[PDB]
């Protein structure tokens, strides 16, 4: 009787009951799978993220607990989501979505793995079967594609509104059917999500740039496992959450437009997901990155002298990472345009070192930067958007004092963008094994190694015994 | 040098700083402890409340945790504080500040008593001085004067946001603070708060209300402890995370207007803070309420004689609470101005169970109900802003279908507010002692009574001591 926007219905009805169909999907999901954690793994490697990890309360006991990959840490399902999503999410190295809103769909894992393994070993304790990776893939299928078709269509950066309430709505969808919800269960998470927080985006934006642009996910994925178990205690839903005049979602946070889903969901944002193959670095710079890598060789050892630095890319980097001027913090550093081109023109490579303090402050950088002019070509933005295309797309070109400069290096097509995907899929391999041997030793990295890349075998882990770190 | 939001910086300034002198204050933040804990526990009694308590994993044991009143559950402090503060707000029945915000600055208590309580276990266990109930009373005070200064210029309901960001801000203050930050970490955790930004009210009105208006508080006092918790770490802030432009919340959010602080942060609040003394209902109803069981006995013979009933009422219940057509839940019907005085005029007093399907149930209510008409008097709009007298009225009269009417009986000022206290503290004590019978054996309550009131004497009592009373 009363009613429940369609929106709500029809990601609910996706969760229970589509099938997904495509062998591309799981393929590439098991890489979004290794790549993510290997990212999150990577992260244990800095303070500023391992500080805000582990339980409330040191010693805290929770039987069943989730185990959080990499540490001695188990817990409620609900923290180790945070601890997941804060992980996977904070170098900027894990896989993204761009459309009208931006993301990094793999965020959902932190909720997706906290509750499948959660799952798993309560089920364990009572005699019965644990899930399977199989059943952790399939849910990020899922996740990615709520989230990205949530994308497709609505823009929360338009209204000022962080990106990650996708993510909270696509963990408390899928959370909740692990968790055993059914189709009353799910929609009344889902109201509570949309009703919920949206945060801002301002610790993403100059001049407050700063390190919740790493943690805000894992907060939001957090959330969303917490909102599914509320919701199966029994707790009521909103049926008109989005619509309801005055009160709603949309008349209040959207400008009065309605929320879209702008095709049928299955399977397609999984299928063409992006990676972060080579440097992290935020998306709308991968291509800078690379050009900018290119032109190193002709350009360090004429090392300062360089009369100006010419940078021709999309309205999204515009928006979000064209900065001048003191940069504050790593994440400040690796939202800058400038300063990633920056790097990649000074030391042919780019690494989370690189955004630390004792890089930053080599006085050539950003003497560099306030040489580096960004403009924007108004084909780039076109051609980002284009469903058959979507390219990132930057160009750089280096001007000598002297008169002559190099030729403009243009890079449309990131190597972790779909096009490249042949030629991606070894460095990513190597990049897990690179992020897994800075945290393991030895046996255990090339255990890990070895279950991970096997996809056939790795199908059907139990999902508590995959959490072997 | 780098520029801080003037806001924030004066909240953080008050919260260290500001040393609270008012006699009042600490008297009536005595009361408010009392009257919000007895409202809490009387939740208890609720199982759509108790659902919600307890750890996420049962079975989970956290050294030195918070307790929960009335419980057995032992926490770590973020989830004890969403359980207290889930409790306490649950029926609708604690303090009250009314401006151009509304809210619950008691809400707050779950956020500070959870904190103050797990910080005085942890300093026990360390061979240091546990806190004192005198410390829980004096961040109450400074946690209802940040809400409810915020409150008397700000309106967050204009902009379609509720007003649980308040409890977020001011516990996240209060919350820092006890739990040793300086002013660095108070002042990052205040900005997180803001740009954490904000649940929708769509909860509170029609055609969704429903039981989130119960736990949306304990939501936000616990999120603001949590935010607190990540401050003490190092957690960095955002100094422009109001001002900013394009992205900060004034720009987003608040229609690009600054928020502001209305007069110089003290003890205004905690000494003119609202009790509902005698009945759980949305404070916009509770005049009506009393006018309401005034006319009872001249109504409770004559119901089928009843032709038509004139409410006359304030701005802010016509926006919330004035609902035609069928009621669903309890939440529904104690945020409906016509339910809530059928109520008194059918039953000449109000409790929590008449807001069941039980009484709902009854006939007579929806019959009633469609004979009601209520308007708007701009005079009690206006006097409900007055800070002078800040009244919140209804009159109501009755008419009969053989021509006669009662009286239209007008109540400007509810028990509950300040220019009655005298009159309400006994009042205030009987409920809390009612309340607690409802949960506590005979000697367990007699104790707790006794402490309690003993005011003189709880102020030095020992948090943890304060509230292992309540466990067993």
């Amino acid at each position: 009787m009363p009613k429940t926007d369609r929106v709500i219905e029809e990601i609910t009805d996706y969760v229970l009951e589509k099938e997904i169909t495509s062998a591309e999907a799981y393929t590439t999901a098991g890489h979004v799978l290794l790549d993510t954690l290997g990212c999150g793994i990577l992260a244990l490697r800095y303070p500023e993220c391992t500080k805000l990890l582990g339980p409330i309360v040191p010693g805290t006991t929770v039987p069943n607990g989730s185990k959080v990959p990499g540490t001695s840490y188990v817990l409620d399902p609900v923290r180790a989501a945070f601890n997941i999503g804060c992980m996977i999410r904070w170098l900027d190295y894990n896989d993204t979505w761009l459309a009208a809103e931006w993301g990094h769909p793999s965020d959902n894992l932190g909720g997706i793995l906290a509750a499948a393994d959660y799952v798993s070993r309560v089920r364990l304790s009572e005699g019965k079967e644990p899930l399977t990776v199989r059943d952790v893939l399939e849910m990020m299928i899922k996740a990615h594609e709520i989230q990205g078709v949530l994308a497709l269509e609505n823009s929360l950066n338009r209204v000022g509104l962080d990106h990650v309430l996708f993510v909270k709505v696509a963990t408390t969808a899928v959370a909740a059917k692990l968790l055993g919800g059914g189709r009353e269960e799910i929609k009344n998470a889902l109201s509570n999500a949309w009703i919920d927080n949206a945060a801002l985006r301002t610790y993403r934006h100059s001049p407050n740039t700063g390190s919740r642009k790493s943690w805000p996910a894992g907060d939001a994925t957090s959330r969303g496992v917490h909102l599914a178990l509320m919701s199966l205690k029994g707790e009521m839903g909103y049926p008109t959450a989005l619509s309801a005049p005055g009160w709603g979602f949309q008349d209040v946070l959207f400008n009065k437009k309605e929320i879209k889903l702008a095709r049928p969901l299955d399977a397609y944002v999984m299928e063409n997901v992006l990676f972060k193959v080579s440097y992290p670095a935020e998306f709308h710079a991968q291509t800078a990155a690379e050009s900018a890598v290119i032109l190193h060789p002709q350009v360090k050892n004429r090392i300062d002298e360089i009369d100006r630095v010419v940078i021709r890319t999309h309205e999204s980097a515009i928006r979000i990472i064209d900065k001048k001027g003191p940069l504050h913090n790593p994440a400040d550093r690796d939202h800058c345009l400038q300063y990633i081109t920056a790097i990649g023109l000074l030391f042919g490579d780019i690494t989370a070192q690189h955004y630390e303090a004792e890089t930053a402050n080599d006085p050539r950088i950003d003497k560099l930067r306030d040489k580096m002019e960004v403009t924007e070509n108004k084909t780039y933005t076109e051609d980002y958007l284009k469903p058959d295309k979507r390219s990132i797309s930057n160009a750089v070109q280096v001007h000598f004092k002297d008169g002559t400069s190099t030729e403009m290096v243009e890079c449309e097509f990131p190597l972790g963008h779909r096009f490249r995907r042949e030629e991606a899929v070894p460095k990513l391999l190597e990049k897990f094994s690179d992020n897994l041997k800075t945290h393991f030793p030895d046996k255990q990295h090339k255990h890990i190694y070895e279950r991970c890349t096997s996809y056939e075998t790795l199908q059907t882990m139990r999902v508590n015994e995959f959490v072997d770190m």
